[PDB]
């Protein structure tokens, strides 16, 4: 089997992504943001606190023929942006694109941090990192990826995600009209439970390459690309004005100036990130000053490759027995 689904920018900065899936009998179609730095499927739903809910669509498993309750289940996450939710799990059918998987583990959320609540357009996440992440108590569940794979044609999917425009998730196959030249494969560790793998290093703009081994993790759900402060530093110095704002949160930079692409080495193989990828726009409406998209990741404790390095390549998520990931330019 197969699946293949669009995912669409929740907004005109691409703060992240949302995909529709279909949960229960008969369907309820959620828009998840499918998040490979985590691995738990959680909604919005008709347990959701009724003052946490403020435009989501919600799963109603009442509603659901095939909804059972997995009695005794609860789950809490949090996230690396200091968001969280937690609540009771069901299993139901869940499909993605056209892929099906039944008894899929969906965690219903009774609580949610308020950037949930106000974020409409986002009824919950869609876990794509490995399953020893679920926080699913006391039994761990799969994610959809770990329930499907069997079943695909190939133990993988890929992520296609679009600058300011659509993109494409696919399961149980390679797309090869979907990149140009060819896929570069690196080496996962899978022992934090991420898609860890090991940058070669970067270049800034034009300038020359430094081959620099950089950790990090393959994440859809982090808008934004977090590397050492040295990288980081290298790269704002090429503009003119930028600087770290204590206040702001992050490096900023003047809304006239135009930006360098980035770099990133997979194995011998380079990805480029247009220097538009990385203006966030104003960091308040009317502002002139305006948020990087390259941040550090001093104090995060690990480097991510979110989605403003990731929407520069199409990217495979190799699932098989090592897993590992690829890399290709479009
Ligand atoms: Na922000």
């Amino acid at each position: 089997s197969t699946g293949s689904a669009t995912t669409t920018p929740i907004d005109s900065l691409d703060d992240a992504y949302i995909t529709p899936v279909q949960i229960g009998t008969p369907a309820q179609t959620l828009n998840l943001d499918f998040d490979t730095g985590s691995s738990d499927l959680w909604v919005f739903s008709s347990e959701t606190t009724a003052s946490e809910v403020d435009g989501q669509t919600i799963y109603t498993p009442s509603k659901s023929t095939t909804a059972k309750l997995l009695s005794g289940a609860t789950w809490s996450i949090s996230y690396g942006d200091g968001s969280s939710s937690s609540g009771d799990v069901y299993t139901d059918t869940v499909s993605v694109g056209g892929l099906t998987v039944t008894g899929q583990a969906v965690e219903s959320a009774k609580k949610v941090s308020s950037s949930f609540t106000e974020d409409s357009t986002i009824d919950g996440l869609l876990g794509l990192a490995f399953s020893t992440l679920n926080t699913v108590s006391p039994t761990q569940q799969k994610t959809f990826f770990d329930n499907a794979k069997a079943s695909l044609d190939s133990p993988v999917f890929t992520a296609d995600l679009g600058y300011h425009a659509p993109g494409t998730y696919n399961f149980g196959f390679i797309d090869t009209t979907a990149y140009t030249g060819s896929i570069t494969y690196t080496a996962v560790s899978t022992k934090q439970g991420f898609w860890e793998w090991t940058s070669t290093g970067y270049a800034v703009g034009s300038g020359t390459f430094k081959s620099t081994s950089i950790d990090g993790i393959a994440d859809t759900g982090t808008t934004l690309l977090y590397l050492p402060a040295t990288v980081v530093s290298a790269y704002w110095a090429q503009v003119s004005g930028a600087k770290s704002s204590s206040s702001v949160g992050g490096y900023v930079f003047p809304c006239s100036a135009t930006l360098p692409s980035f770099t990133f080495g997979v194995g011998s193989a380079r990805i480029v990130i247009p220097g538009d990828y990385i203006d966030f726009g104003p960091i308040s409406t009317g502002s002139s000053s305006c948020f990087g998209g390259i941040q550090s990741s001093a104090g995060i404790g690990i480097n991510i490759f979110g989605d403003v390095a990731l929407k520069a390549a199409f990217v495979v998520f190799n699932g098989a027995t090592t897993p590992t990931l690829g890399f290709a330019s479009k």
